[PDB]
């Protein structure tokens, strides 16, 4: 589909058996979701945005579905104010910027 | 053009007769640039990101070129880690997300 940017590009994602709303963010290196439980091992990581850094848990090889498109990748979990889908997963669903 | 997301979508912009590198950020509502000088009076604004909020200076009706596409709009200036082109200007250049 073609998503305009008049409003924030929010979409529904399916992860860990849960349905969440997330922001398609081309300015995000990684994908970070609000506090939730995920299977497997994890490693701590510090990620920085405007305002500074926050500590998150890093889970690798996590299955996720965005707008019907299945993908696998690293998912960070921590105190983010909004669910963000970053470039690591946007590439997998074939998302591109056009103008 | 069509920009993939395997790497950061960094582009060249021109403002105040100077070239700068900026990030095309669909997750950003506004456009914020690193400390610089701009004409006219500015208004106060607080913008929130991953690690919190930062105070910025808001300048309106500023001429800015993005990838050669001329735009005229609001540009924020403050302690941002990187130059960010947000939806206010992405919409002016006709940028959309596609997959
Ligand atoms: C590489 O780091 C990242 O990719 N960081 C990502 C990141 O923060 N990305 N970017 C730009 C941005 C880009 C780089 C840096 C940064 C900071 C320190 C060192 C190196 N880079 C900071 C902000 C900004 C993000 O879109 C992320 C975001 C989205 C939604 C809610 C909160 C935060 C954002 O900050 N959006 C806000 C913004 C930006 C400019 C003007 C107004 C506004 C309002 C908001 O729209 C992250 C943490 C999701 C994975």
């Amino acid at each position: 589909p073609q998503i305009t940017l008049w409003q924030r590009p929010l979409v529904t994602i399916k992860i860990g058996g849960q349905l969440k709303e997330a922001l398609l963010d081309t300015g995000a290196d990684d994908t970070v979701l609000e506090e939730m439980s995920l299977p497997g091992r994890w490693k701590p990581k510090m990620i920085g945005g405007i305002g500074g850094f926050i500590k998150v848990r890093q889970y690798d090889q996590i299955l996720i579905e965005i707008c019907g498109h299945k993908a696998i990748g690293t998912v960070l979990v921590g105190p983010t104010p909004v669910n963000i889908i970053g470039r690591n997963l946007l590439t997998q669903i074939g998302c591109t910027l056009n103008f």
